């Protein structure tokens, strides 16, 4: 920091409620401000739209050295810096940045941090230099020149419990959030669609608007609509929050196998006599934490640890259970390969961070134990790594895409995957849970049940030509090695939540 | 109230904690006290163990008229009045009732209000007459001379909920209380068994003991034991409360068909992998309020009202559901009758307060609707009224006794009864709930399941010779009229809770 060099500080006064701290900008590396110095009614040539960049810790630019000529000077700052400021300042009026604000062109494309930030105009009023004996600073207070729309759609936290009301352990709240969300300006049309900023942490949408604007914003979500009347609520530097149908709420639910699972992540009791078919994407088929490093923590030699647990790494919040798709089709899995996915995998740098898809040649578990483990999510990630290398369009990827297209998985889940042979075998028990707990629900929300006499694909590999395939009796599932990749068997997809 | 007649008031100072108000006696109609008047070191012949009886509002006896001779007189009172008080008072010592207390014989037979009250010795100290100008009163403060043991065994309130944790409506708390309760003095033997007073309102046992007594009291309950060391805790006019294994506690439970039901009224989730067989008496087979005036409140002509609802009248707290017995046997129901129970019933004064047992000749409901109603509890009470009149030992009463002997029903339930044909038909649905929800539980706690091909007795009468009998397919129950009372069919008992 140059001797006699003026230090720059920038503070956002924040966007406050039209009716707390409000929305205060903290700034980030790369943000730029412009600085002006006005002396005796004229901008100083040396400090005329001078840019300063935030590096994550402080504001840097060309040093401004203190001089006695800076006594009585009015300093002004604005964000975001504009290369062209000709005619954007006013020396006569009482608002130096009045033309910048008047001509500020705001669009409805604000869906990412950069698209929003570049439109969030902030300015200071006349600021004095503080200091003496070579230690000087400029500390600006910035105010937002636009207005802000905040939308809070309805959401539901589920506290999943056992039959005694004891909450199951989790990493973060499980929240069902609105789906098929679209916002429109004044009327619903493809050309009037607007793109607000989605705050995933607060679960709310934000949109900068010109002060005194009066448009209706139409929101579509789930299967309904709302009208957000912004007229008279668009004050400069202030926000209006629209809470739609109660906003956030919390419920408790005894999570059980057979419960109905929906596109927004909501769950309905499997005892429901008339379940809604709309947006139903599957049935809860297993309750508990399905991470292999949790399930198999006490297995001899600890073959599953946090280091090689892809599910724990990619979706640490999915500790409640598994869902089976209403989706079902018959088809091929992949072409017959020269080199198995297992054999390819063992030649890569991924052997410490993933588990092989093989049920048969695993280095840590024998061919009796490995096909019984819950590893479908792992297997999907290993198959994605294989795809990234060879770009072979396996038929299983097309069925996965089709399941996702017809029954979109919630963003809070793993997404759909072909279950491992272990996950499929666990669908059946000695009390015929497949027919009694699953098919009795499937028939209420779908025209297809899980045929107990059918053969099901797993994502567990036998060799270069075969997958493990699962069959059932009325008392057990059985993982067999005869699943020739080019044969036709039945698909059911799973997701973790 | 006689002019110049002294008014008597009696107040118990109460039994207080050895370590609130404590246990304060309020007195009841028929209670008697004895009164003494001591003048110049001698008992007055006119007021020597004079009895006074409480009538529910006031104390009455032979009137005591005020006289100047009563100035300076010491009055004493004790409870309960004894016809013989010779040598039971002390004029020399500072405690007038010291010999009464010293010779007081206390037994361990205190199981009813009268057996307890007759042993609860209470006395006053010297009391002065209050008043002037013909208005006088004697207001005694009585203190308990014995000590008191209070035992609080463990109990569990169940707040039964649906899958969303919403409490089901109820009239009073549902509480599982200890069973097979027995107390013994010093050691366990048939001859050392003691009978304390059971306070059903507070769910606790009380036993008067001599002050400074030191016996261990051994309590047996459920399948365990406790030792109550009374040594050093038996102070005159004070109680010691022993809280066994935490005493009263509250839990919440999602009540479902298939849940395991126990002898103490406790319920275990039907999802339990290893249910306890010990004290299991049945399976929850229906959830909800089973009172016919509630279930059928909207039926045309309102055939079921509070006036003719025997279940609501006798067990108003049984609004949670029904349980089916683990018990099952085959046998006859009754002899063939000349006059049906229905035909007998219609000639009685009970036709407005009960529903007929007939499924076929009901005056308000036709023969298609009447056999589908839940009326087994009603039917048991009508059959008891028939037994009270004719004293015929029907075989169904012997099977009921046998079920109760092997699987005792909790005191908070209806007790076991033969289900109506309507209750049996509701055990099966289109998703084969009989085999999937009931038999899968029965096989874990019993060696017998409900055979879907068997024929079951109901308590619904067809005519003088036949009962309705229920058969099942994999999709429905069917109530048939071919149940000749002297034929052999299968019994399953139900209870309401
Ligand atoms: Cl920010
Ligand atoms: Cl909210
Ligand atoms: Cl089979
Ligand atoms: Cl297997
Ligand atoms: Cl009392
Ligand atoms: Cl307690
Ligand atoms: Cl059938
Ligand atoms: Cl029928």
């Amino acid at each position: 920091n140059v001797r006699n060099g003026i230090v720059l500080n920038v503070t956002d006064t924040g966007i406050i409620s039209n009716e707390d701290t409000g929305f205060v900008t903290t700034f980030t590396q790369g943000d730029q401000i412009g600085l002006f110095a006005v002396k005796d009614g004229a901008i100083l040539d040396e400090i005329n739209n001078m840019p300063f960049t935030f590096n994550g810790s402080s504001w840097s630019g060309k040093p401004i050295l203190y001089d006695d000529r800076l006594v009585g000077v009015n300093f002004y700052a604005y964000y975001p810096y504009q290369s062209e400021m000709t005619g954007k300042t006013d020396l006569i009026g009482d608002d130096f940045f009045a033309p910048l604000a008047a001509g500020w062109e705001l669009t409805t494309e604000q869906s990412d941090q950069k698209a929003y930030a570049k439109q969030d105009l902030m300015t200071s009023n006349a600021t004095a230099l503080i200091g003496e004996n070579g230690n000087y600073s400029l500390s600006f207070q910035l105010t937002h020149r636009m207005s802000l729309v905040v939308v809070k759609l309805p959401s539901t936290r589920y506290i999943f419990t056992d039959a005694e009301g004891v909450a199951m352990p989790e990493e973060t709240p499980y929240v069902a959030m609105s789906v098929d969300v679209a916002f429109y300006l004044d009327n619903v049309e493809e050309g009037t669609k607007i793109s607000p900023y989605y705050d995933a942490k607060k679960d709310e949408y934000r949109l900068l608007r010109k002060p005194s604007s009066e448009n209706q914003i139409i929101g579509h979500y789930n299967d309904k609509q709302c009208t957000l009347d912004t007229a008279e609520k668009m004050k400069e530097g202030k926000y209006k929050r629209f809470v739609v149908d109660g906003g956030y709420k919390e419920v408790t639910h005894h999570l059980q196998v057979g419960d109905y699972y929906y596109a927004d992540g909501s769950v309905v009791s499997g005892n429901e006599a008339e379940p809604a078919k709309d947006n139903c994407i599957g049935i809860v088929c297993w309750v508990g934490n399905p991470m292999p490093s949790v399930l198999y923590k006490d297995v001899a030699g600890t073959p599953y640890t946090a280091t090689n647990d892809a599910l724990l790494r990619s979706h640490p919040n999915c500790v409640h259970g598994l869902v089976m798709s209403l989706y079902t089709e018959t088809g091929k899995f992949s072409p017959a390969l020269t080199q198995s996915i297992h054999d390819w995998f063992m030649t890569t740098s991924f052997t410490s961070s993933y588990v092989s898809v093989t049920g048969y040649y695993d280095a840590n578990e024998n061919n009796k134990n490995k096909p019984l483990r819950f590893l479908g999510y792992n297997n999907s990630e290993v198959l994605d790594l294989y795809y990234d290398t060879f770009k072979t369009d396996f038929e299983c990827f097309q069925y996965q895409d089709d399941c996702e297209s017809s029954f979109p998985s919630p963003s809070i889940t793993t997404g759909w995957y072909v279950p491992s042979s272990g996950e499929l075998v666990a669908l059946q028990d000695k009390d015929n849970s497949l027919e009694s707990k699953l098919n009795t629900k499937l028939i209420k929300v779908s025209d297809k049940t899980m045929d107990i006499s059918a053969t099901y694909w797993s994502s567990t590999e036998r060799n270069n030509k075969n997958m493990y395939i699962v069959t059932y009796s009325k008392t057990a599932g059985s993982a067999g090695t005869g699943g020739v990749k080019t044969n036709t068997y039945t698909y059911r997809f799973f997701l973790g939540f």
